[PDB]
Protein backbone atom coordinates (compact mmCIF):
# COMPACT_ATOMS: atom_id res chain seq x y z
CA UNK A 1 0.00 0.00 0.00
CA UNK A 2 2.73 2.63 1.10
CA UNK A 3 4.87 4.02 -2.20
CA UNK A 4 7.19 5.99 -3.24
CA UNK A 5 7.99 8.34 -6.08
CA UNK A 6 4.27 8.24 -8.34
CA UNK A 7 1.52 6.58 -7.03
CA UNK A 8 0.18 4.97 -9.57
CA UNK A 9 3.87 2.77 -10.58
CA UNK A 10 3.31 -0.58 -9.26
CA UNK A 11 -0.36 -0.57 -9.12
CA UNK A 12 -3.49 -0.72 -11.31
CA UNK A 13 -5.98 1.26 -10.84
CA UNK A 14 -9.36 -0.07 -10.24
CA UNK A 15 -12.42 -0.28 -13.02
CA UNK A 16 -15.25 -0.10 -10.12
CA UNK A 17 -18.70 -1.71 -9.92
CA UNK A 18 -20.35 1.75 -9.53
CA UNK A 19 -19.60 2.98 -13.54
CA UNK A 20 -19.89 -0.53 -14.64
CA UNK A 21 -22.72 -0.99 -12.98
CA UNK A 22 -24.04 2.17 -15.05
CA UNK A 23 -22.97 0.81 -18.43
CA UNK A 24 -23.71 -2.66 -18.50
CA UNK A 25 -27.52 -1.76 -17.00
CA UNK A 26 -28.34 1.33 -18.45
CA UNK A 27 -26.09 2.16 -21.98
CA UNK A 28 -25.49 -1.82 -23.49
CA UNK A 29 -29.24 -2.98 -23.27
CA UNK A 30 -29.67 0.03 -25.89
CA UNK A 31 -26.65 -0.81 -27.63
CA UNK A 32 -26.39 -3.16 -30.40
CA UNK A 33 -23.66 -4.99 -32.21
CA UNK A 34 -20.16 -3.19 -32.88
CA UNK A 35 -21.19 -0.35 -30.15
CA UNK A 36 -22.33 -3.05 -27.71
CA UNK A 37 -18.80 -4.21 -27.77
CA UNK A 38 -16.87 -1.36 -27.01
CA UNK A 39 -19.69 -0.15 -24.41
CA UNK A 40 -18.71 -3.19 -22.38
CA UNK A 41 -14.99 -2.09 -23.05
CA UNK A 42 -15.46 1.37 -21.37
CA UNK A 43 -16.95 0.02 -18.39
CA UNK A 44 -13.27 -1.75 -17.72
CA UNK A 45 -11.14 1.58 -18.30
CA UNK A 46 -10.34 2.50 -14.65
CA UNK A 47 -12.28 5.76 -13.59
CA UNK A 48 -12.91 7.23 -10.20
CA UNK A 49 -15.48 6.74 -7.84
CA UNK A 50 -17.55 10.14 -6.76
CA UNK A 51 -18.16 10.35 -2.84
CA UNK A 52 -20.75 13.15 -3.93
CA UNK A 53 -22.99 12.30 -0.73
CA UNK A 54 -22.39 10.49 2.63
CA UNK A 55 -24.76 7.84 1.43
CA UNK A 56 -22.14 7.03 -0.77
CA UNK A 57 -19.39 6.04 1.76
CA UNK A 58 -20.80 2.69 2.14
CA UNK A 59 -19.93 2.35 -1.50
CA UNK A 60 -16.34 3.26 -1.13
CA UNK A 61 -16.39 0.55 0.94
CA UNK A 62 -17.62 -2.28 -0.38
CA UNK A 63 -15.40 -1.11 -3.59
CA UNK A 64 -12.75 -1.52 -1.21
CA UNK A 65 -14.01 -4.75 -0.44
CA UNK A 66 -13.67 -5.79 -4.00
CA UNK A 67 -10.52 -4.88 -4.06
CA UNK A 68 -8.84 -6.73 -1.44
CA UNK A 69 -10.61 -9.68 -2.61
CA UNK A 70 -8.95 -9.09 -6.17
CA UNK A 71 -5.64 -8.52 -4.49
CA UNK A 72 -5.83 -11.82 -2.48
CA UNK A 73 -6.35 -13.30 -5.93
CA UNK A 74 -2.62 -12.17 -7.74
CA UNK A 75 -4.39 -8.22 -8.06
CA UNK A 76 -2.77 -5.75 -7.71
CA UNK A 77 -5.48 -2.89 -7.40
CA UNK A 78 -5.50 0.03 -5.88
CA UNK A 79 -8.84 2.20 -5.15
CA UNK A 80 -9.71 5.49 -6.48
CA UNK A 81 -12.10 7.94 -5.28
CA UNK A 82 -13.15 11.76 -4.96
CA UNK A 83 -14.24 13.28 -2.01
CA UNK A 84 -16.78 16.00 -2.87
CA UNK A 85 -19.04 17.26 -0.49
CA UNK A 86 -18.41 20.92 0.62
CA UNK A 87 -21.19 22.62 2.19
CA UNK A 88 -22.36 25.59 -0.24
CA UNK A 89 -20.44 23.03 -2.69
CA UNK A 90 -19.86 24.51 -6.40
CA UNK A 91 -20.63 27.98 -5.56
CA UNK A 92 -20.46 29.22 -8.78
CA UNK A 93 -22.76 27.51 -10.18
CA UNK A 94 -26.34 26.08 -9.63
CA UNK A 95 -26.00 22.21 -11.30
CA UNK A 96 -24.35 20.50 -8.34
CA UNK A 97 -25.49 22.82 -5.32
CA UNK A 98 -24.78 19.91 -2.27
CA UNK A 99 -26.66 18.37 -0.23
CA UNK A 100 -24.71 20.54 2.93
CA UNK A 101 -24.92 24.24 4.02
CA UNK A 102 -22.74 26.56 5.78
CA UNK A 103 -25.79 27.90 7.22
CA UNK A 104 -27.16 24.42 8.26
CA UNK A 105 -23.95 23.33 10.26
CA UNK A 106 -22.26 22.29 7.14
CA UNK A 107 -18.54 22.75 8.28
CA UNK A 108 -19.63 19.97 11.52
CA UNK A 109 -21.56 17.84 8.79
CA UNK A 110 -18.34 18.02 6.67
CA UNK A 111 -16.28 16.86 9.29
CA UNK A 112 -18.71 14.28 10.26
CA UNK A 113 -18.22 13.04 6.45
CA UNK A 114 -14.24 13.12 6.77
CA UNK A 115 -14.32 11.38 9.73
CA UNK A 116 -16.57 8.77 7.74
CA UNK A 117 -13.99 8.13 4.93
CA UNK A 118 -11.12 8.20 7.09
CA UNK A 119 -12.10 5.41 9.20
CA UNK A 120 -12.77 3.25 5.96
CA UNK A 121 -9.28 3.87 4.80
CA UNK A 122 -7.93 3.12 7.95
CA UNK A 123 -9.39 -0.30 7.97
CA UNK A 124 -8.11 -0.80 4.37
CA UNK A 125 -4.73 0.62 5.27
CA UNK A 126 -3.76 -2.95 2.95
CA UNK A 127 -5.33 -0.69 -0.24
CA UNK A 128 -3.37 1.80 -2.32
CA UNK A 129 -5.83 4.51 -2.16
CA UNK A 130 -5.81 7.84 -4.78
CA UNK A 131 -7.98 10.38 -3.97
CA UNK A 132 -9.03 13.82 -5.98
CA UNK A 133 -9.80 16.79 -3.28
CA UNK A 134 -12.74 18.58 -3.79
CA UNK A 135 -12.97 19.56 -6.91
CA UNK A 136 -14.57 22.46 -8.43
CA UNK A 137 -13.84 24.25 -5.01
CA UNK A 138 -10.70 26.39 -4.22
CA UNK A 139 -10.69 27.25 -8.38
CA UNK A 140 -13.59 29.42 -7.54
CA UNK A 141 -11.56 31.90 -5.00
CA UNK A 142 -9.65 32.86 -7.58
CA UNK A 143 -12.12 34.02 -10.03
CA UNK A 144 -15.34 33.75 -8.63
CA UNK A 145 -15.31 35.87 -5.30
CA UNK A 146 -18.16 38.12 -6.93
CA UNK A 147 -20.49 35.47 -6.47
CA UNK A 148 -22.58 35.82 -3.30
CA UNK A 149 -21.89 32.15 -2.31
CA UNK A 150 -18.10 31.85 -2.98
CA UNK A 151 -17.46 34.94 -1.42
CA UNK A 152 -19.36 33.81 1.59
CA UNK A 153 -18.04 30.54 1.50
CA UNK A 154 -14.30 31.31 1.47
CA UNK A 155 -13.22 30.38 5.22
CA UNK A 156 -15.74 26.92 5.54
CA UNK A 157 -14.13 26.03 1.90
CA UNK A 158 -10.32 26.53 3.46
CA UNK A 159 -11.58 25.09 6.79
CA UNK A 160 -12.96 21.91 5.22
CA UNK A 161 -10.37 21.14 3.08
CA UNK A 162 -7.62 21.64 5.73
CA UNK A 163 -9.62 19.06 7.65
CA UNK A 164 -9.44 16.97 4.86
CA UNK A 165 -6.21 16.99 3.82
CA UNK A 166 -4.54 16.58 7.55
CA UNK A 167 -7.48 14.05 8.24
CA UNK A 168 -6.61 11.49 5.17
CA UNK A 169 -2.66 11.87 5.42
CA UNK A 170 -2.36 8.45 5.73
CA UNK A 171 0.81 6.59 4.11
CA UNK A 172 -1.46 4.40 1.75
CA UNK A 173 -2.80 7.47 0.36
CA UNK A 174 -1.73 9.85 -2.47
CA UNK A 175 -4.29 13.22 -2.53
CA UNK A 176 -4.52 15.39 -5.31
CA UNK A 177 -6.01 18.59 -4.39
CA UNK A 178 -8.42 20.03 -7.82
CA UNK A 179 -6.40 22.89 -9.41
CA UNK A 180 -9.17 24.02 -12.05
CA UNK A 181 -7.53 23.65 -15.78
CA UNK A 182 -5.90 25.59 -18.14
CA UNK A 183 -8.69 27.36 -19.50
CA UNK A 184 -9.59 28.85 -15.63
CA UNK A 185 -6.53 29.00 -13.88
CA UNK A 186 -4.04 28.71 -16.61
CA UNK A 187 -4.40 32.08 -18.07
CA UNK A 188 -1.28 33.82 -17.21
CA UNK A 189 -2.83 36.06 -15.00
CA UNK A 190 -4.80 33.14 -12.66
CA UNK A 191 -1.34 31.77 -12.09
CA UNK A 192 0.36 33.46 -9.44
CA UNK A 193 -2.66 33.89 -7.44
CA UNK A 194 -3.93 30.36 -7.60
CA UNK A 195 -0.49 28.92 -7.07
CA UNK A 196 -0.75 31.17 -3.55
CA UNK A 197 -3.73 29.84 -2.60
CA UNK A 198 -3.13 25.93 -3.28
CA UNK A 199 0.44 26.76 -1.46
CA UNK A 200 -0.78 27.96 1.48
CA UNK A 201 -2.95 25.07 1.43
CA UNK A 202 -0.41 22.51 1.48
CA UNK A 203 1.82 24.82 4.22
CA UNK A 204 -1.65 25.23 6.36
CA UNK A 205 -1.85 21.60 6.51
CA UNK A 206 1.44 21.24 7.47
CA UNK A 207 2.72 19.89 4.17
CA UNK A 208 1.18 16.58 4.50
CA UNK A 209 3.53 13.63 2.90
CA UNK A 210 0.25 12.45 1.50
CA UNK A 211 -0.75 15.48 -0.60
CA UNK A 212 1.07 14.75 -4.02
CA UNK A 213 0.03 17.57 -5.77
CA UNK A 214 -2.90 18.64 -7.91
CA UNK A 215 -5.32 17.81 -10.35
CA UNK A 216 -6.44 19.78 -13.39
CA UNK A 217 -9.31 19.47 -15.78
CA UNK A 218 -12.01 17.65 -13.49
CA UNK A 219 -14.72 17.00 -15.05
CA UNK A 220 -14.11 19.54 -18.35
CA UNK A 221 -12.42 18.56 -21.46
CA UNK A 222 -9.19 19.89 -22.67
CA UNK A 223 -6.39 18.60 -24.45
CA UNK A 224 -3.79 17.23 -22.32
CA UNK A 225 -0.80 18.19 -25.28
CA UNK A 226 -2.68 19.19 -28.40
CA UNK A 227 -0.69 21.31 -30.94
CA UNK A 228 -2.71 23.89 -32.52
CA UNK A 229 -4.70 26.34 -29.96
CA UNK A 230 -8.33 26.13 -31.04
CA UNK A 231 -10.62 29.09 -31.74
CA UNK A 232 -11.69 29.22 -28.17
CA UNK A 233 -8.86 29.51 -26.61
CA UNK A 234 -7.61 32.53 -28.49
CA UNK A 235 -5.55 34.72 -25.88
CA UNK A 236 -4.63 32.15 -23.58
CA UNK A 237 -1.00 30.99 -24.59
CA UNK A 238 -1.95 27.89 -21.94
CA UNK A 239 -4.41 26.34 -24.09
CA UNK A 240 -3.86 22.64 -22.76
CA UNK A 241 -2.86 21.01 -19.56
CA UNK A 242 0.82 20.16 -20.28
CA UNK A 243 1.32 24.41 -20.02
CA UNK A 244 -0.89 24.74 -17.48
CA UNK A 245 0.67 22.27 -15.09
CA UNK A 246 4.19 22.91 -16.20
CA UNK A 247 3.11 26.97 -15.90
CA UNK A 248 2.10 26.91 -12.39
CA UNK A 249 4.35 24.02 -11.01
CA UNK A 250 7.74 26.28 -10.33
CA UNK A 251 4.62 28.65 -9.03
CA UNK A 252 4.14 26.44 -6.09
CA UNK A 253 7.96 25.42 -5.77
CA UNK A 254 8.24 29.72 -5.47
CA UNK A 255 5.44 29.75 -2.95
CA UNK A 256 6.48 26.62 -0.52
CA UNK A 257 5.27 23.78 -2.54
CA UNK A 258 8.51 22.16 -3.85
CA UNK A 259 8.11 18.73 -5.36
CA UNK A 260 4.45 18.82 -6.57
CA UNK A 261 2.94 16.47 -9.25
CA UNK A 262 0.12 16.43 -11.02
CA UNK A 263 -2.56 14.22 -12.48
CA UNK A 264 -5.12 15.31 -15.36
CA UNK A 265 -8.48 14.41 -16.64
CA UNK A 266 -8.68 13.15 -20.14
CA UNK A 267 -12.01 11.14 -19.68
CA UNK A 268 -13.76 13.33 -21.99
CA UNK A 269 -10.78 15.21 -23.84
CA UNK A 270 -10.68 12.71 -26.90
CA UNK A 271 -11.98 14.79 -29.37
CA UNK A 272 -10.45 18.48 -30.29
CA UNK A 273 -11.10 21.04 -30.92
CA UNK A 274 -14.05 20.49 -28.73
CA UNK A 275 -17.65 21.57 -29.91
CA UNK A 276 -17.44 25.00 -27.32
CA UNK A 277 -18.55 28.06 -28.53
CA UNK A 278 -17.38 29.83 -25.61
CA UNK A 279 -14.11 28.23 -23.56
CA UNK A 280 -16.22 29.04 -20.90
CA UNK A 281 -19.39 26.61 -21.74
CA UNK A 282 -18.68 23.80 -19.14
CA UNK A 283 -21.93 22.05 -19.26
CA UNK A 284 -22.76 18.39 -21.54
CA UNK A 285 -20.33 19.94 -24.33
CA UNK A 286 -21.25 18.58 -27.49
CA UNK A 287 -18.24 17.09 -30.00
CA UNK A 288 -16.46 15.34 -27.27
CA UNK A 289 -15.09 12.03 -26.86
CA UNK A 290 -13.19 9.44 -24.32
CA UNK A 291 -9.65 10.59 -24.43
CA UNK A 292 -6.36 9.13 -22.84
CA UNK A 293 -6.58 6.14 -21.38
CA UNK A 294 -5.28 6.28 -17.95
CA UNK A 295 -1.29 5.51 -17.55
CA UNK A 296 1.31 6.21 -15.48
CA UNK A 297 3.63 6.50 -18.48
CA UNK A 298 3.04 10.15 -19.66
CA UNK A 299 6.46 10.93 -20.75
CA UNK A 300 6.25 14.05 -19.13
CA UNK A 301 8.33 14.92 -15.73
CA UNK A 302 5.02 16.52 -13.82
CA UNK A 303 2.15 14.21 -14.79
CA UNK A 304 1.90 11.30 -12.85
CA UNK A 305 -0.55 9.92 -14.60
CA UNK A 306 -3.23 10.54 -17.46
CA UNK A 307 -7.28 9.50 -15.34
CA UNK A 308 -10.69 9.59 -15.93
CA UNK A 309 -11.92 11.35 -12.95
CA UNK A 310 -15.40 12.65 -13.84
CA UNK A 311 -17.17 9.70 -15.39
CA UNK A 312 -18.07 10.14 -18.81
CA UNK A 313 -21.55 9.30 -19.41
CA UNK A 314 -22.41 10.90 -15.75
CA UNK A 315 -24.00 14.44 -16.26
CA UNK A 316 -23.10 17.61 -15.74
CA UNK A 317 -26.35 19.42 -14.92
CA UNK A 318 -30.18 19.19 -16.03
CA UNK A 319 -31.37 21.22 -19.38
CA UNK A 320 -34.59 21.48 -17.75
CA UNK A 321 -35.32 25.29 -17.25
CA UNK A 322 -38.03 24.30 -14.57
CA UNK A 323 -36.01 21.76 -12.62
CA UNK A 324 -34.08 22.29 -9.30
CA UNK A 325 -30.27 23.38 -9.84
CA UNK A 326 -30.93 24.53 -13.49
CA UNK A 327 -28.07 26.23 -14.79
CA UNK A 328 -28.53 28.03 -17.98
CA UNK A 329 -24.86 26.70 -19.61
CA UNK A 330 -26.78 23.67 -19.47
CA UNK A 331 -29.68 25.02 -22.21
CA UNK A 332 -26.63 26.99 -24.10
CA UNK A 333 -26.57 25.66 -27.93
CA UNK A 334 -23.32 24.03 -27.29
CA UNK A 335 -24.54 21.81 -24.71
CA UNK A 336 -26.39 18.33 -25.49
CA UNK A 337 -29.61 18.55 -24.40
CA UNK A 338 -32.23 16.92 -23.43
CA UNK A 339 -30.30 16.21 -20.28
CA UNK A 340 -30.83 14.90 -16.56
CA UNK A 341 -30.29 16.40 -13.37
CA UNK A 342 -25.84 16.72 -12.58
CA UNK A 343 -24.39 13.13 -11.72
CA UNK A 344 -27.31 10.92 -13.48
CA UNK A 345 -26.92 8.80 -16.35
CA UNK A 346 -27.04 10.64 -19.79
CA UNK A 347 -26.92 7.98 -22.57
CA UNK A 348 -26.82 10.23 -25.71
CA UNK A 349 -23.70 11.73 -23.97
CA UNK A 350 -22.40 8.08 -23.38
CA UNK A 351 -22.93 7.21 -27.02
CA UNK A 352 -21.46 10.81 -28.50
CA UNK A 353 -18.19 9.76 -25.83
CA UNK A 354 -18.33 6.29 -27.74
CA UNK A 355 -18.71 7.20 -31.14
CA UNK A 356 -15.76 10.10 -30.83
CA UNK A 357 -13.54 8.18 -28.48
CA UNK A 358 -9.72 8.50 -29.21
CA UNK A 359 -8.27 5.86 -28.91
CA UNK A 360 -11.15 4.12 -30.14
CA UNK A 361 -13.33 1.67 -28.56
CA UNK A 362 -14.54 0.25 -31.41
C1 LIG B 1 -12.84 31.21 -16.75
O1 LIG B 1 -12.79 29.78 -16.77
C2 LIG B 1 -14.04 29.15 -16.50
O2 LIG B 1 -14.40 29.35 -15.13
C3 LIG B 1 -15.68 28.82 -14.78
C4 LIG B 1 -15.99 29.18 -13.33
O3 LIG B 1 -16.47 30.50 -13.25
C5 LIG B 1 -15.66 27.30 -14.96
O4 LIG B 1 -16.98 26.80 -14.73
C6 LIG B 1 -17.01 25.65 -13.89
O5 LIG B 1 -16.57 24.49 -14.60
C7 LIG B 1 -16.46 23.33 -13.79
C8 LIG B 1 -15.87 22.20 -14.63
O6 LIG B 1 -14.71 22.66 -15.27
C9 LIG B 1 -17.85 22.94 -13.25
S1 LIG B 1 -17.67 21.51 -12.15
C10 LIG B 1 -19.24 20.64 -12.39
O7 LIG B 1 -19.77 20.13 -11.16
C11 LIG B 1 -19.31 18.82 -10.75
C12 LIG B 1 -17.79 18.80 -10.57
O8 LIG B 1 -17.39 19.77 -9.62
C13 LIG B 1 -19.77 17.75 -11.73
O9 LIG B 1 -20.98 17.15 -11.26
C14 LIG B 1 -20.79 16.04 -10.38
O10 LIG B 1 -20.31 14.89 -11.09
C15 LIG B 1 -19.99 13.78 -10.23
C16 LIG B 1 -19.44 12.64 -11.09
O11 LIG B 1 -20.23 12.46 -12.24
C17 LIG B 1 -21.26 13.32 -9.49
O12 LIG B 1 -20.90 12.36 -8.53
C18 LIG B 1 -21.96 14.50 -8.79
O13 LIG B 1 -23.24 14.08 -8.35
C19 LIG B 1 -22.12 15.69 -9.73
O14 LIG B 1 -22.61 16.80 -9.00
C20 LIG B 1 -20.04 18.32 -13.12
O15 LIG B 1 -19.87 17.31 -14.09
C21 LIG B 1 -19.16 19.53 -13.46
O16 LIG B 1 -19.55 20.06 -14.72
C22 LIG B 1 -18.49 24.14 -12.53
O17 LIG B 1 -19.83 23.85 -12.20
C23 LIG B 1 -18.44 25.40 -13.42
O18 LIG B 1 -18.92 26.52 -12.71
C24 LIG B 1 -15.21 26.91 -16.37
O19 LIG B 1 -14.95 25.52 -16.41
C25 LIG B 1 -13.94 27.66 -16.80
O20 LIG B 1 -13.73 27.46 -18.18
C1 LIG C 1 -5.75 26.95 7.73
O1 LIG C 1 -6.42 26.05 8.63
C2 LIG C 1 -7.45 26.65 9.43
C3 LIG C 1 -8.03 25.58 10.35
O2 LIG C 1 -9.09 26.11 11.12
C4 LIG C 1 -8.53 27.21 8.50
O3 LIG C 1 -9.54 27.83 9.27
C5 LIG C 1 -7.92 28.21 7.53
O4 LIG C 1 -8.90 28.65 6.62
C6 LIG C 1 -6.76 27.58 6.77
N1 LIG C 1 -6.10 28.59 5.95
C7 LIG C 1 -5.83 28.36 4.67
C8 LIG C 1 -5.15 29.48 3.90
O5 LIG C 1 -6.12 27.31 4.11
C1 LIG D 1 0.19 13.46 -26.44
O1 LIG D 1 0.25 12.43 -25.44
C2 LIG D 1 -0.09 11.12 -25.91
C3 LIG D 1 -0.02 10.15 -24.74
O2 LIG D 1 1.26 10.21 -24.15
C4 LIG D 1 0.89 10.71 -27.01
O3 LIG D 1 0.53 9.44 -27.52
C5 LIG D 1 0.89 11.75 -28.14
O4 LIG D 1 1.87 11.42 -29.10
C6 LIG D 1 1.16 13.14 -27.58
N1 LIG D 1 1.02 14.12 -28.64
C7 LIG D 1 1.93 15.07 -28.79
C8 LIG D 1 1.71 16.06 -29.93
O5 LIG D 1 2.91 15.18 -28.04
C1 LIG E 1 5.78 1.07 2.67
O1 LIG E 1 6.35 -0.24 2.66
C2 LIG E 1 6.64 -0.75 1.35
C3 LIG E 1 7.20 -2.16 1.49
O2 LIG E 1 8.39 -2.14 2.24
C4 LIG E 1 7.66 0.16 0.67
O3 LIG E 1 7.90 -0.30 -0.64
C5 LIG E 1 7.14 1.60 0.62
O4 LIG E 1 8.14 2.45 0.10
C6 LIG E 1 6.73 2.08 2.01
O5 LIG E 1 7.88 2.24 2.82
C1 LIG F 1 -2.07 -4.34 -11.94
O1 LIG F 1 -2.84 -5.25 -12.75
C2 LIG F 1 -2.54 -5.20 -14.15
C3 LIG F 1 -3.46 -6.17 -14.89
O2 LIG F 1 -4.18 -5.49 -15.89
C4 LIG F 1 -1.07 -5.57 -14.36
O3 LIG F 1 -0.76 -5.49 -15.74
C5 LIG F 1 -0.17 -4.64 -13.56
O4 LIG F 1 1.17 -5.03 -13.70
C6 LIG F 1 -0.58 -4.64 -12.09
O5 LIG F 1 -0.27 -5.89 -11.51
C1 LIG G 1 -25.87 -0.95 -10.84
O1 LIG G 1 -25.50 0.32 -10.28
C2 LIG G 1 -25.86 1.47 -11.08
C3 LIG G 1 -25.41 2.72 -10.34
O2 LIG G 1 -26.02 2.79 -9.07
C4 LIG G 1 -27.37 1.49 -11.30
O3 LIG G 1 -27.71 2.56 -12.15
C5 LIG G 1 -27.85 0.17 -11.90
O4 LIG G 1 -29.26 0.16 -11.99
C6 LIG G 1 -27.38 -1.01 -11.04
O5 LIG G 1 -28.02 -0.98 -9.79
C1 LIG H 1 -21.13 -4.47 -17.01
O1 LIG H 1 -21.38 -5.87 -17.21
C2 LIG H 1 -21.10 -6.35 -18.53
C3 LIG H 1 -21.46 -7.83 -18.61
O2 LIG H 1 -22.79 -8.03 -18.18
C4 LIG H 1 -19.62 -6.14 -18.85
O3 LIG H 1 -19.35 -6.55 -20.17
C5 LIG H 1 -19.26 -4.66 -18.68
O4 LIG H 1 -17.87 -4.48 -18.90
C6 LIG H 1 -19.65 -4.18 -17.28
O5 LIG H 1 -18.85 -4.82 -16.31
C1 LIG I 1 -26.84 -3.62 -14.18
O1 LIG I 1 -27.84 -3.59 -13.15
C2 LIG I 1 -28.85 -4.61 -13.26
C3 LIG I 1 -29.83 -4.44 -12.11
O2 LIG I 1 -30.69 -3.35 -12.37
C4 LIG I 1 -28.21 -6.00 -13.22
O3 LIG I 1 -29.19 -6.99 -13.44
C5 LIG I 1 -27.12 -6.11 -14.29
O4 LIG I 1 -26.46 -7.35 -14.18
C6 LIG I 1 -26.11 -4.97 -14.14
O5 LIG I 1 -25.42 -5.10 -12.91
C1 LIG J 1 -30.86 3.24 -23.85
O1 LIG J 1 -31.03 4.16 -24.93
C2 LIG J 1 -32.19 3.93 -25.74
C3 LIG J 1 -32.22 4.98 -26.85
O2 LIG J 1 -31.24 4.68 -27.82
C4 LIG J 1 -33.46 4.01 -24.88
O3 LIG J 1 -34.57 3.61 -25.65
C5 LIG J 1 -33.34 3.12 -23.63
O4 LIG J 1 -34.44 3.36 -22.77
C6 LIG J 1 -32.03 3.39 -22.90
O5 LIG J 1 -32.04 4.70 -22.36
C1 LIG K 1 -19.50 -7.03 -30.02
O1 LIG K 1 -18.35 -7.62 -30.65
C2 LIG K 1 -17.88 -8.85 -30.07
C3 LIG K 1 -16.66 -9.34 -30.85
O2 LIG K 1 -15.70 -8.30 -30.96
C4 LIG K 1 -19.00 -9.89 -30.11
O3 LIG K 1 -18.57 -11.09 -29.52
C5 LIG K 1 -20.23 -9.35 -29.39
O4 LIG K 1 -21.28 -10.29 -29.47
C6 LIG K 1 -20.67 -8.03 -30.01
O5 LIG K 1 -21.14 -8.24 -31.32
Amino acid sequence: ATYSGNPFVGVTPWANAYYASEVSSLAIPSLTGAMATAAAAVAKVPSFMWLDTLDKTPLMEQTLADIRTANKNGGNYAGQFVVFDLPDRDCAALASNGEYSIADGGVAKYKNYIDTIRQIVVEYSDIRTLLVIEPDSLANLVTNLGTPKCANAQSAYLECINYAVTQLNLPNVAMYLDAGHAGWLGWPANQDPAAQLFANVYKNASSPRALRGLATNVANYNGWNITSPPSYTQGNAVYNEKLYIHAIGPLLANHGWSNAFFITDQGRSGKQPTGQQQWGDWCNVIGTGFGIRPSANTGDSLLDSFVWVKPGGECDGTSDSSAPRFDSHCALPDALQPAPQAGAWFQAYFVQLLTNANPSFL
